[PDB]
């Protein structure tokens, strides 16, 4: 199975008959992770870009039960060997030193290695937990603060002996990473933003659990990285860090293939099979793509942006337009990048740098998707691609408040039949292989159910259709017909709701980003106006009843008059 590369040049072959189950949001994912830890008998393997030891896997907490570090300590006390690989930041505020020391203190059977020790731009980004080399969790969710959430996407959490606790996010877990970055992680149960005045930011993400052969394949990636990391410095070469060896509930039978991005620096071998699977899946798609991703930085110029995901999307749309076939691309992006900054004053240079490359993919310049579509078909591009974000509202301090829903997912769905779930963002950092290390699974359905595709009967895949309908249903908010994802009536309904919700949120909250602020000049005057939410809470509440779902148009004109791009290498942002 591992003497030679496979489909998409992956180290692992496709695995038919694999039981797999998807998760939307951290609540179900973290609870299933907890259940799997509890039943571990031999080994637990964990990779994290950030691991918060005191995070709770089930909420709300009333004791030390379900706290990550306590759960791992008890399993280690039972004889389970826990092996953990953490990213070593440049003291970023993730504080891997605190995580390492806390985990190593728990029990002698828990071993942690950090990497890299050299200065580099790139990171270990994959999120993985494997139990007994037979059950594997992956996706966009780190076992970290701020990640737990559910369909309620709560903006508030108002209700150390925890017996009477009612909070869902204790201490550092209550957070809004755009308002303020994490500080003082060695004080896990102390707030660092004002619960009474400062809404948290909802976190949307996608995970998956796979059983059997793909879980063993994922264990083999962990083992390869573990044994490679042993050789990186003298402390890790000793038997204190043992050589690891491959061991030769709602799940759907599928065909699953593991994919990864790794390089010499990260694993001692080269692979970019996530990128390969993305390009092949887009090229071979026949009806639609649904893309929910934290980043959308693509369209190659051969110099500053290299990955061709955006280029394959353009070619696929142009091909469908040339042949006269119905084809839709849904892109769901976070309305603002997840960096600390004040968007009312422009957002700061980190936010603006990401915004620059985001709009470069979307609609600004010769390489953008919309410029190349407009060139071939003019205004008809709106028939083939819709770019949206998510927003919600609640109440705090006696008046409505609003916040974007942070899309941290890294998922693609094609044709209601194929799904890619992993850690890889759509940017060069995740996809080129040479930069950040990443994991993903390509999930192809072999079992189907009768559905619709532009009005015709269509055998859709069970795993993909259930996931796609769950995304659409949450995003759109009973009598909605979600069977057909590309027919004219539904696509119009999608665009109408995205525009209607965006207009209402702008009328009530004057929230940013917005097409109303195309320069920093106009932004300065725009934010000096008090929004209706606080001027007249009753009038604001009445208008907010017309919102349905969370879908909002992604404003394509925000700060379009500014350049948005000093000595940091540009590849930091791509």
């Amino acid at each position: 199975d591992f003497l030679q590369l496979h489909r998409h040049d992956s180290y692992a072959p496709p695995r038919p008959g694999t039981l797999a189950r998807w998760f939307v949001n951290g609540a179900g994912y973290f609870a299933a992770v907890a259940d799997a830890i509890l039943r571990a008998q031999e080994e637990i393997f964990i990779t994290d870009w950030w691991l918060s030891p005191e995070v709770y896997l089930k909420r709300p907490a009333h004791s030390d039960d379900w706290r990550l570090d306590i759960m791992l300590k008890r399993k280690a006390e039972e004889g389970v060997r826990v092996s953990i690989l953490l990213f070593k930041e440049v003291e970023l505020g993730i504080n891997s030193g605190y995580s390492k020391r806390a985990l190593m203190l728990l029990h002698p059977n828990i071993k942690v290695m950090r990497h890299p020790d050299q200065v580099t731009l790139w990171a270990h980004h994959e999120k993985l937990l494997v139990v007994d080399q037979v059950v594997a969790f992956l996706g966009g969710l780190d076992l970290a603060y701020g990640r737990w959430d559910d369909l309620h996407y709560r903006l508030t959490d108002l209700g150390p002996d925890l017996s009477h606790n009612q909070f869902f996010w204790l201490g550092k877990d209550y957070s809004n990473l755009i308002t303020k970055d994490w500080v003082q992680l060695d004080r896990p149960f102390e707030d660092f933003i004002d619960r009474e005045t400062t809404p948290r930011m909802p976190w949307r993400d996608v995970g998956v659990v796979v059983h059997g052969l793909p879980a063993r394949d994922l264990a083999r990636h962990f083992i390869q990285r573990w044994n490679f990391t042993k050789t990186t410095k003298a402390k890790y070469k000793t038997p204190t860090y043992p050589y690891l060896l491959p061991k030769s509930p709602g799940g759907q039978c599928t065909t699953v293939q593991v994919l990864r991005s790794v390089d010499r620096w990260s694993a001692g071998t080269l692979e970019n099979s996530i990128l390969n699977a993305y390009l092949h899946t887009i090229r071979e798609s026949q009806h639609f793509l649904y893309i929910e991703n934290q980043f959308f930085i693509s369209c190659s110029d051969g110099r500053t942006v290299l990955n061709k995901v955006g280029d394959e999307i353009v070619d696929r749309i142009l091909k469908a337009h040339k042949q006269g076939w119905c084809y839709r691309v849904y892109v769901l992006l976070p309305l603002l990048p997840g960096f600390e900054g004040d968007i009312s004053t422009g957002g700061g240079n980190s936010i603006q740098a990401i915004l620059h490359f985001t709009y470069r993919t979307l609609c600004r310049g010769e390489y953008s998707i919309l410029h190349r579509l407009k060139a071939a078909m003019g205004t008809a591009w709106r028939d083939y691609i819709s770019i949206c974000g998510l927003r919600t509202h609640g109440e705090l301090g006696g008046h409505p408040v609003s916040e974007l829903i942070y899309i941290h997912s890294k998922v693609l769905i094609a044709d209601d039949r194929t799904v890619i779930i992993g850690s890889a963002n759509i940017n060069d950092r995740s996809l080129l292989g040479k930069r950040d290390s990443e994991l993903a699974v390509l999930i192809e359905d072999t079992e189907t159910e009768p559905s619709l595709m532009n009005g015709a009967e269509y055998q859709a895949g069970r795993f993909a259709l259930s996931l796609r309908k769950h995304c659409f249903g949450v995003i759109l908010g009973p009598d909605l017909d979600l069977r057909d994802p590309i027919c004219d009536d539904f696509f119009q309904l999608w665009q109408d709701m995205a525009e209607s919700n965006a207009n209402i949120y702008e009328q009530i909250f004057r929230c940013l980003p917005s097409n109303a602020t195309r320069s920093l000049r106009t932004l300065r005057e725009y934010v000096a106006v008090e929004p209706l939410a606080t001027v007249s809470p009753p009038l604001a509440r009445s208008e907010l009843t017309q919102v349905q779902g969370h879908l909002v148009h992604f404003p394509l004109k925000f700060l379009e008059d500014e350049s948005l791009l000093g000595m940091i290498p540009l590849e930091v942002w791509t």
